[PDB]
């Protein structure tokens, strides 16, 4: 992986490496996103999740929701990946956060990036303003925030209506990760990743982590990618052997466009390679992620 990306750099083909990858990517028919009724739930008519994958909401009304599950068997880890939600699906992303029993939801953009609308404001920015998702008899109250410089988690009670059960759900925010870019290092990307895993958010215990960003592919696929990457070396206990674009292969057979640029396809080797020091056994790498990160 290491001489393959030098090897790549050296004589710059990360654009041709990359659209090998879209030539070779799977492509499934998308036909229950494609319904005229759902037109008004999809951001983008070009980002679609495969019928196959796509995850379905427990209402009998329309049971549609732009998320795909991204099971990585090998790994042993799922994610639902998703768009940012819409104005009027709001309340939809609740519902799944809820039915599918998610414990963490990771969120990579920001509502207004370049002057554009990317995502709905669909968590309460104010403890004292909590939301109500009426057509989803959902409440969500905001119990705290931890704010750094370049990302913020809050803790936030997500509460059935219906049942009166409430439970906790950690927000990850990178606030920092521009459209079409990348992380400003692999060490500030790490230091996040890490605080994703140790919050105990991506446990088999759990029901998938929710990843989103605007389309929920381009900033979510480098974060997915780097994470099962990780997890696959361990997993084998042979880092060596994980191929990265036969592991970006195999997610692109449950959503289609994973990883957006050729650039953000460099970064994810980036990241796996420094990530793999902390997985090879090194026990001070985290420490210095942190500190690089700049978080204070
Ligand atoms: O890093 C990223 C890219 C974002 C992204 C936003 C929107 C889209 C869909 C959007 N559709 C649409 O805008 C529309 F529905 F088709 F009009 C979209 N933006 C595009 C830009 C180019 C580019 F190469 F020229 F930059 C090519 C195709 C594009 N599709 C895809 C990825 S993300 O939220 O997935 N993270
Ligand atoms: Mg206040």
């Amino acid at each position: 992986m290491e001489k393959e990306f030098e090897q790549i750099d050296k004589s710059g083909s990360w654009a041709a490496i990359y659209q090998d990858i879209r030539h070779e990517a799977s492509d499934f028919p998308c036909r229950v996103a494609k319904l005229p009724k759902n037109k008004n739930r999809n951001r983008y008519r070009d980002v679609s999740p495969f019928d196959h994958s796509r995850i379905k909401l427990h209402q009998e009304d329309n049971d549609y929701i732009n998320a795909s599950l991204i099971k990585m068997e090998e790994a042993q880890r799922s994610y639902i990946l998703t768009q940012g939600p819409l104005p009027n699906t709001c309340g939809h992303f609740w519902e799944m956060v809820w039915e599918q029993k998610s414990r963490g939801v990771v969120m990579l953009n920001r509502v207004m990036e370049k002057g554009s609308l990317k995502c709905a404001q669909y968590w309460p920015q104010k403890e004292e303003k909590e939301m109500i998702f009426e057509d989803t008899n959902l409440k969500l109250t905001l119990i705290s925030e931890d704010i750094k410089s370049y990302y913020t988690v809050r803790q936030l009670e997500l509460e059935n209506l219906t049942t009166q059960e409430t439970r906790e759900i950690l927000h990850f925010h990178y606030t920092t990760w521009p459209d079409f870019g990348v992380p400003e290092s692999p060490a500030s990307f790490l230091n996040f990743l890490f605080k994703v895993r140790e919050s105990g958010s991506l446990s088999p215990e759990h029901g998938p982590v929710v990843v989103h960003c605007s389309a929920g592919i381009g900033r979510s696929g480098t974060f997915c990618l780097a994470d099962t990457c990780l997890l696959l070396m361990d997993k084998r206990k042979d880092p060596s052997s994980v191929d990265i674009k036969k592991v970006l292969l195999e997610m692109r057979k449950f959503r289609m466009g994973l990883i957006q640029t050729a650039d953000q396809l460099r970064f994810s080797y980036l990241a796996v390679i420094e990530g793999a020091k902390f997985i090879m056994g090194d026990s001070s790498v985290q420490d210095q992620w942190k500190e690089l990160s700049h978080e204070d």
